[PDB]
């Protein structure tokens, strides 16, 4: 089964999560795992001035999403929705929609926020779009034990992995957050192989 | 694979839809299909005096949900949520949650409304609960061609089948609506057999 | 203006929050503030055996909601929805709906969860029902400074105040959580007086 | 009071609805109504070649939103979310967010879809973003009697006005749909004047 980890990141938090998701998915033998980012929509000069992070991941095309058995989408929140960059990219999948190209493929979502608020809404609003394409939606539930720990500030929900970046973006994804992300990658890839071989 | 069509219906619109879902599911070789309703929560006298419909489907226990590979949940809307009956029943699945009993099982949802409003929100808000149980959520997308037909008033969404009961409850599920319902059962039962034999 | 704080609580977390909300609302001169609970739906013997908390607040009727200019709803989560008790109560407001009795009245929501997951979904899914009644929906945004603090585990979202009860229910609402709850009460009551005098 | 009808439209269906919203709002004595569109994000050549409609409304800046007492947002759906154009624009309101510039301002939403699916989710997912800004969210409920009419295919929800463009975009907003749109503008403008003079 082929598993695409497709993400948008400005300051690297989602990028770090995406690598963890891919690390989990890769544990599944017979899962072929690929990490790509959506295009930046900001002018390059404004991106740089804002202190955005340069990223090694190849830039995806909308069309190539059809090549995968499972797609795990990562996006930071923008006021409780996916980012404009991820939205713009998904708005370019009308050809895929019309051909039923993503129908029955697995979909799962992970997110990042500054201070936690909107992390659930970002994931479930993204599920809406996945459903229009007839993708099978994969939440993570409470298999990841870290979800029971309320001793430290941490992202992660039953809807999908998340990270808390801090108001000023200075936090890095924690061990527990990354664990949950790895689990989500393992679980989705396992399902993809179960379904598609 | 074993498929439970689990529903609440007061006036029979969801009951009718549930039978169509079960019909569709039973078309799949290897699928064992069972239809049950959740308990009424209204006092029986008030149920009858409001004109509630007597139903032949047996009443489910929370515990028996563990026995199935796929559960297709049907509920009328109550102001854009699942009904109190369905909510009260799902509130009794804490034991199943604690044991991971529904984890990884397929889930899908169908709804009914008087005049359309809330039919999407009923489905997607039900998905939230399914996700807490770690169920794999199955939307129907646009595979059912009736979804393209805007020439007549018609339930059905990419999130799941729906029916429009009319303001006074006098409408009966239409052929197009029942077709989408059958498609949903068949599709989900197919996935269930693919995953579980 | 008359402000109803209407809540459901099994173990007292929402009850504690509700009192804080009422404490905030009462700071607004010319706001008349009342706290009531929805009926328990569990058999009394099962409630007691589960270690449920007895509560002094009077039990509301559905009809009396019409008497208020603003209603602030509190409910614990059940898998990312409002509780069956709150759902059952709201399912009894069909008379109010048909008469437009809650139309244009202010609505706001607060929630409680064991470990955080579902706290956003509980609030926004509740908003759906409020919208069917034509209630004006009042989120709190980020006026409450505590929402910026990620140094300690704490509830509170831009959608409404929340508390984290812990997996075993042993946590009590924190100073920061209660502050946010008080703010929500103050803010809603201020709006109610602005609108209705 | 000042009312901004802020919209995105590619083929004019939301543009038509926006004009009706503005018509309704202008009926309120004391309401100053302004209609503006968000910037196109598609390359101009691709916009034209796809048959995009030239529009007379001026393009808004993020900054000018601060000048209004009520903002009524219109967007077509993109797979059950707001359009990338509207998302990209709202993503540029971080400055306004940081200063509390939209806090306590009225907000309301209207949508358009090809065949109905996603019209509710578009509205409610837009509400999420409004809530992060602390805006007071205004659904329309069932005040508009057309919402009771299931005899013809018709947009409109208790969450806000909608229109059905048809699979091929050839439908024009109907009289019933435009009536609901006008009602929404009038209602929101009335609240704006009540609160702000
Ligand atoms: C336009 C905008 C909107 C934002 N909205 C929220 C929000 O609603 N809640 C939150 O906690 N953080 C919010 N943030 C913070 C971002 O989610 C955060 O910077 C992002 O998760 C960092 O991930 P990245 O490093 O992968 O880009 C917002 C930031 C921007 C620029
Ligand atoms: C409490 C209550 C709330 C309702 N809310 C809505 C609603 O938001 N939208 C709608 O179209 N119909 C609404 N209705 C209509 C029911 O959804 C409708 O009667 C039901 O779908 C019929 O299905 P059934 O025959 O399976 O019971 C409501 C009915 C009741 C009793
Ligand atoms: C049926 C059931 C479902 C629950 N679902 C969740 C959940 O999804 N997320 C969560 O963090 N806690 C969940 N809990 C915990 C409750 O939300 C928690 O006990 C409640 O917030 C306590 O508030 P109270 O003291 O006011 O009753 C659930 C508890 C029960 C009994
Ligand atoms: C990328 C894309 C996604 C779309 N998704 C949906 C959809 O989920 N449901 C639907 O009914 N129409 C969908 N459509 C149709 C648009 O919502 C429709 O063309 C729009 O409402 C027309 O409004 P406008 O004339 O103001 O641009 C989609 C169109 C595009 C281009």
């Amino acid at each position: 089964a082929k598993v695409l980890v497709l993400y948008y990141s400005m300051y690297g938090h989602i990028e770090t999560m995406a690598r963890a998701v891919a690390e989990g998915a890769s544990k599944v033998d017979g899962a072929e795992v690929v990490v790509k980012r959506v295009p930046e929509t900001m002018p390059p000069q404004l991106f740089e001035k804002a202190g955005g992070k340069t990223q090694t991941a190849p830039v995806a095309t909308p069309q190539e999403l059809a090549d995968y058995d499972a797609i795990i989408f990562g996006t930071p929140t923008r006021f409780g929705n996916m980012s404009g960059q991820m939205r713009t990219f998904l708005d370019q999948t009308g050809g895929l929609w019309a051909s039923g190209a993503l129908y029955g493929k697995l979909a799962s979502v992970f997110s990042s926020t500054g201070t936690g608020g909107g992390q659930e809404q970002t994931i479930t609003s993204t599920w809406t779009t996945l459903a229009h394409h007839g993708m099978v939606i994969v939440p993570i539930g409470y298999a990841a034990q870290e979800l029971f720990d309320v001793s430290q500030v941490r992202g992660g929900t039953p809807y999908g992995a998340t990270t808390i970046a801090g108001g000023d973006g200075s936090r890095q994804p924690s061990q527990e957050e990354l664990s949950i992300a790895r689990y989500q990658g393992e679980y989705v890839a396992g399902l993809a192989v179960k379904l598609n071989g």
